[PDB]
């Protein structure tokens, strides 16, 4: 009946497997995860080599099998897509959550009593979260800088953190304009191995991956009036079928000085329009690149329409469709428009724009996969700088949140009582993995950390609490300025726990080869 | 280097396929465990078909790969020499044991630190074991049958305890003569399909499977004189090379006649002993046992030194060299011996003896592996019977010395502290799996009665609780009766704690094919 | 011309091999070492399994197919002879040798100048542990359970090194009489499962394997009178080819009552000579079994010589070749010949001789393992009392010895100079690695150990200094008693560096199949 190969679990053996799996990922990810966490080394079937400390990245690029280890994967990709960081950590807490549950069905908790526990708790810890938050100015410099770094940190480019903060928090000042809504796509981000870090910077205006069309153009063009076509800029030929009809030995030279009139013409127009700098999405014939270069006007083609949009945004340049109809009102101001080469690659580079609403940020460094780091550390960095824009609300950090949470779930659990009361109480166990790990991987004391920082939390506070492993003991992370985006914190109990109470719900899983 | 086949676990791995080697024997025994427990079927290679309960034999029977699992076996082993029963409770309870020590693995708690606190947690378990024991008289007949009974529940045997613990109590008695020490060899089990449950019966003498060699003897011998020789009754020849010389056609003739007048003669000496009743532990020959049909002595043959030694004990009967050594001295007495059919296999009974050091229990019942069963509950029903009267303590059944050790060793947790205080509390909480269990397979809601039976041992006390799982519910368990030997629970804990220990010690293992 | 499979190493490539061959087996037994050391399970082909620390044992039993790792068990196999315990200790600091044997390759140090060094340093070692070497009484009660209890710790016996330490001192004492030379074959370990260590207990006499002959015969004989025949007790036929010839009717039966009066005549010597308890070496006929019987003679056959040879020494009976040579001054004495059975096995206890030559010690416990476990750590508790007896010099433990040797070695190396400078110093960091597992294992900091122990060392001596790895600090191991034998560690350095040098001056190792 069914193919050879084909692997299926029920029941008792689902759920085990199901919790398996997911413990599984999160025991190989849990690794990585903190300050001292480490790196993998993925490397594909044709020796592609990714080095990442990205939980979901990891997730993605891995071969996994079990599809519950693949709907855990769903879940690290809605964490991604939605704050960037914070992914692992669901993965982990997530983990430690089906190991719990484990518990339950070992103490005979039926699965609809564990889920409900699990239910009530993830409500209460929802509002508990939103009791402690700690609401800050959307647009203050300074939680700005501090959210950023706090971000950056247990990355390769924490070295940076200081100019990388200022770069990130300068960039999304930049784009966002009013107050607010906070559009990640408005933020290029450039990397180019060669030189290092310090080298690294933002530019305001536009990178573009293109070089000068004629060697008779300008290599630099100030107080440049920028054009954006997306036609082709070629002998235009009617749609219907036609073609030239030679009457005369002389008619046969007229057609061809007619073609050249022509396409003259059309650029004389472009001239015409004030402009002497020109991206077109389409393709550019060589003969209209000799007459645009004899009006002095610097072109580059096949621009890419992404890159013709972060044009027509950061310059102000309004995106025309006939050369006839371009004129001075279409025309977009960049400061300067100049050819550079970026470890030999020539590239055109339009700054200095008067109002951008696009940035682009170039990263250097001593290796592609270093600059590759530091490019997925800053997209978080804008990430949470943009969640805290839009949820002006953060939290403390250094795990005293998911111990805040322990601490008022357990006394939440009594009140419950019953069967109930055994669930509750699970779950909020479940969350001081995270300590857990933090410490474990930190090379400090698991237990005698928890038991004083627990201490510590209780009697000082929320606010007077967390692991600091960088000193490697308990210490104030709120004083310390070590916050992070309420978002975070509250996206990952919503999806971990609902994500769970599915795994926990499927008591059958058929995987086919 | 090493043979394809061969496998190898070391570090994490090996603490782990330790543990689950331990606990998955631990997961397939439990089901057998308590009143409601079920029963397995084990049928070997050739067809043989085992029915049976008892874990130990399940363990000696089923094939086990893993070194972990025959080290639990050697466990099993241990309790079944030193008290029969109780086997399956010692690999249940050392089975969670790993259990809560993997949570300490977990917890990042070192191998050392885990087996400190077992060490300390099973010493002061001992010491309230001792404290709690109730002392009771060593030959006071009710407390007899009182043992003998709860060691005979949940077998099939179970409904006809009220006979059983009778010849047992008898049994053990008519055996033990002093005051004393029990030695379960002087009780016979012999089992014989056919009939029920209701004829098993008490035989105060020795059943001899053998048959009465002459048919001109006596089928039945009242006030018997029974004699033991060991020697064969056969024409004896010199251990040296001889051979007959004839000198003449007469002199053959004598020789024949000589021998016959040897052997002859050697019967008249055993009839001048007055012994008319005589068991040969080695051959006698047809010659000899015509000469023995003369006199009328009844006789038997190739007779096991074992039940040689079982008639000496019975009888009075004095095991003789030589015939011509036999004298009444030697003669032993038997009200009566009697050649009995019992389901057509002809054997002697040696029955109504004076003052007899052994006994005898026939078992019948519908089919072999019921009377099977039987054997193997009266054999514990014995055991623990010998267990009361060498070790005059017992304790309250129903789950009871477990709970009471859970809740002072949670207390001495408290007092020890430190990283201790885990490991102490994670050995006070694995004594819950077998209250836990005896619930589970009662059909009885795990987390309530677990509730309910604590509270009310906390309140009443540990001789007014316990689960009573025939009316379902918690109940007194001392005051209904149910007791079993301090020994069984006691070495269960020393047993079960140091083997741990030696697992949890173990971090490399080379299994060779 | 060479069989395929065949292995050959030649040059750097020896050198490497031979190296990690040695430092792999170093880099497996290192984790047994320490108090907080731990055990290993190897399972034969068959299922037989091996719980064990005993690094020479595991040496023995494992799987080894380099060269070089079977020279290294050779060394392993002289620590065992010659003092049992140190095995370990002498692999380890031989594994780390190679791996600065290695460093000095790695630094173009040529092989001549790496021994030169090693052979300097060596000299020395030797004279600084016999300069620091503390003089104890060889028959001091105190030290000689000092050296007993130090030994015994870090096995799953410590729990009971107070009973052993006075079983083990008391054991040799009884057996060496004179001041003296100890034989370790003098003290018969017997090792039977069941009961505790508790139970465990010294028998000033002999544990014989055997049985009483017949059931005639007493169970226990007070003031024994104790003969040894090594002859076998049976009718006796010529050497020669013979055969009766029988000559008349009546002779045939005046041959067999003619050889059943030479045996009676036999038994009638044995006691005539005044013995009452009798073992042969040789087989004992049923008839002479039952002429023995008469005399009320208890007797053992097929005694082993080695059984014969306790006897000899412990009762002081003296082994007689013809039965009618045996007199009275051949009898030994034993205050109590008993018929026991331990775990059902029946034995025959000769205990309470007057000036017992042999003493025998019955280990019990739980499990074989156990028991097993039990006998290595008795045998080697014995094996340094010998040593301190013969030896009567002694060292500080906590690894004081090899702290002290790297202080003055590192001092002599730069009194040297040269090349050989760097040979020495590399010898004298060599000796920290036993420090350096001690912390490891005990789960100390490695590092900050090392330096404050060394700065106790340097500041305070090697009288006061070592790690308490049991309270987990730095102490004084000489003033808490921590010593053991001078011998341990000075045979430790010659074998060591010897065997050293010998793999370091091979350079061509041809492995056939």
């Amino acid at each position: 009946v069914l193919p050879e190969n084909m692997k299926r679990y029920m029941g008792r053996d689902a759920q085990r497997m199901n919790i398996l799996a997911g413990r599984i990922i999160a025991e190989t990810v849990r690794s990585t995860l903190g300050p001292k966490g480490m790196d993998k080394m993925l490397v594909d079937d044709l020796g592609d080599v990714v080095v990442t400390n990205d939980g979901v990245t990891i997730l993605r690029e891995m071969s996994v099998e079990h599809p519950a280890a693949k709907m855990l994967i769903e879940v690290a990709k809605t964490q991604e897509k939605e704050v960037g960081d914070g992914t692992t950590t669901a993965v982990v807490v997530a983990g430690e959550l089906l190991r719990k549950a484990e518990e339950l069905l070992d103490q005979n908790v039926h699965p609809t009593i564990v889920v409900k526990g699990y239910q009530a708790a993830a409500q209460k810890a929802q509002e508990l979260l939103k009791t402690i938050a700690c609401e800050v100015g959307a647009q203050d410099k300074e939680i700005l800088t501090k959210i950023a770094m706090t971000s950056i940190t247990g990355k390769g480019a924490e070295k940076a953190k200081e100019k990388l903060a200022e770069i990130i928090v300068e960039a999304v000042s930049a784009v966002v304009d009013d107050e607010g809504k906070v559009d990640k796509d408005l933020i290029k981000i450039e990397k180019k191995s060669g030189a290092s870090i310090d080298d690294t910077e933002l530019i305001k205006g536009v990178l573009v991956d293109k070089e000068r069309v004629s060697a008779q153009m300008p290599k630099k063009v100030t107080d440049a009036k920028i054009a954006l076509l997306n036609c082709a800029i070629e002998i235009k030929e009617t749609e219907t079928d036609a073609e030239i009809r030679i009457t005369d030995p002389a008619k046969l030279m007229e057609f061809i000085e007619q073609e050249e009139k022509m396409l003259k013409d059309m650029v004389a127009e472009i001239k015409a329009s004030g402009a002497n700098v020109l991206f077109c999405q389409k393709g550019i014939d060589d003969l209209a690149q000799h007459y645009l270069a004899k009006e002095g006007i610097v072109a580059a083609r096949r621009v890419k329409k992404s890159d013709m949009e972060k044009l027509a945004k950061a310059t102000g340049a309004n995106v025309i469709t006939n050369i006839k109809d371009l004129s001075a009102q279409d025309l977009g101001d960049a400061g300067l428009v100049e050819e550079r080469k970026i470890s030999g690659d020539s590239m055109i580079f339009v700054e200095e724009c008067k109002h951008p609403k696009a940035v682009t940020m170039l990263i250097r460094g001593t290796t592609e996969h270093v600059i590759e780091e530091v490019a997925r550390a800053v997209d978080d960095a804008v990430g949470v700088v943009g969640c805290t824009i839009e949820d002006g609300r953060i939290v403390s950090g250094g795990g005293s949140t998911e111990v805040e949470l322990s601490m008022k779930l357990r006394e939440y659990a009594e009140g419950i009582s019953g069967r109930e009361q055994l669930a509750v109480r699970a779950f909020a166990d479940a969350l001081e993995v995270i300590p857990r790990t933090l410490a474990e991987n930190a090379g400090l004391d698991a237990i005698e950390i928890l038991v004083k920082v627990r201490a510590a939390h209780a009697s000082n506070g929320n606010k007077c609490a967390g692991l600091n492993v960088f000193t490697g003991a308990v210490e104030d992370m709120c004083e310390n300025g070590v916050v992070e985006p309420l978002r975070v914190k509250t996206q990952a109990i919503q999806s971990a726990a609902e994500s769970t109470e599915m795994l926990l719900r499927i008591d059958d899983v058929i995987a086919a080869e």
